[PDB]
């Protein structure tokens, strides 16, 4: 068996492995790479995004997120609440201002240990789930705007044509701000690509021991617990490194840097945190393997996930029995 540890890989794919992606995603779980939930990829040399990032300064934020946290500085949820639009450059300064700014630190692991310390102590602001790309169009090699879409696979897979779209989303992050533990919806692989300035920290579980997972959020938060069954569904719950290493979680960390990629692989659960200003954009995606844990996904039908409009086909397509009551949690 590749990878038994489960450790994240990295990979450096030359110019002519870039050029079929879902060949690429195979071989790296032909190597074990998708036993960690995580992968990183290092562009070859030769490609770029896009030419230049000086001109993203216009586009809105429209409902930018204050990130407010409850609870101990390991074992945390946050809520979001809704601020005024602002643009790109707004947000940039005020990413950049004495409230927001990064601290002064030694090196990736001082500032993991003032994160874990302090983030309860302070509301980052989060420009989250933008629909947009900013890769150029003439960018033919992993380009987050033109993969193959979900509903092909899909269709491709199991012969059912269904509706529904599948587009990139951007991200704009400060120092702090915090994406909490969760799968992706319907447990599918994503792709996330840093497309400039500070770092941003990750945190996974192996797929095969999510359940380990599940087992102590359930713990730690017990009223969440109780109001359902599929509570980390809400993306709201933080546990620190320390506490999973307390409690025997077995998972693993890495930092992605400006110019990298990373894959979540499905029942991947993950959480992190960025350094500072910056930009990623990623998509959702599917291959074969996915099928079976799409199947398979756990749902939140008590009403707070609400999901997008695409997911009512997979559900309705794969989980029929599931169908019905996850509805109703839609409406
Ligand atoms: O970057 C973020 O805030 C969160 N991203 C992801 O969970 C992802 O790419 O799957
Ligand atoms: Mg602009
Ligand atoms: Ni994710
Ligand atoms: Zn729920």
């Amino acid at each position: 068996a590749q990878n038994p540890n489960c450790n994240i890989m990295i990979f450096h794919p030359t110019k002519e492995e870039f050029n079929d992606f879902d060949k690429y995603i195979a071989y790296m779980e032909s190597q074990g790479a998708h036993r960690a939930g995580l992968a990183k990829i290092i562009p070859p040399k030769e490609w770029k995004a896009r030419e230049t990032y000086d001109n993203i300064s216009e586009i809105l934020i429209a409902t930018p997120l204050q990130q407010v946290a409850s609870g101990r500085a390991g074992v945390f949820t946050q809520y979001h609440k809704k601020k005024k639009a602002m643009t790109v450059g707004e947000y940039r300064h005020l990413a950049n201002s004495k409230k927001y700014q990064t601290p002064p630190h030694q090196n990736f692991e001082d500032l993991e240990r003032k994160y874990w310390k302090n983030r309860i102590y302070n509301s980052p602001i989060y420009g989250a789930d933008i629909s947009g790309s900013l890769f150029d169009e003439n960018t033919k090699q992993w380009n987050l705007g033109h993969l193959g879409t979900i509903q092909d696979l899909l269709e491709k897979e199991c012969g059912v044509v269904i509706e529904g779209v599948n587009t990139p989303y951007l991200y704009f992050g400060m120092w702090k701000t915090t994406f909490a533990w969760h799968t992706e919806d319907m447990d599918l692989y994503s792709i996330n690509y840093l497309h400039l300035g500070e770092p941003k920290t990750w945190y996974v579980v192996p797929p095969e021991h999510g359940q380990r997972l599940e087992r102590l959020a359930r713990e730690l938060f017990p009223g969440s617990s109780r109001g359902c069954g599929a509570f980390l569904r809400h993306k709201v719950a933080l546990i620190s490194p320390t506490v999973l290493k307390e409690n025997g979680i077995p998972f693993n960390r890495i930092t992605q840097e400006a110019g990298e990629f990373m894959v979540t692989f499905p029942y991947g659960y993950h959480a992190g945190f960025n350094h500072g200003f910056n930009c990623a954009e990623a998509i959702n995606f599917a291959t074969p393997r996915w099928i079976d844990y799409g199947k398979m996904a756990s749902q939140c039908s008590c009403g707070e996930a609400r999901v997008t409009f695409s997911m009512d086909a997979f559900v309705r397509i794969l989980q029929p029995e599931r169908y019905d009551l996850w509805k109703r949690g839609q409406d």
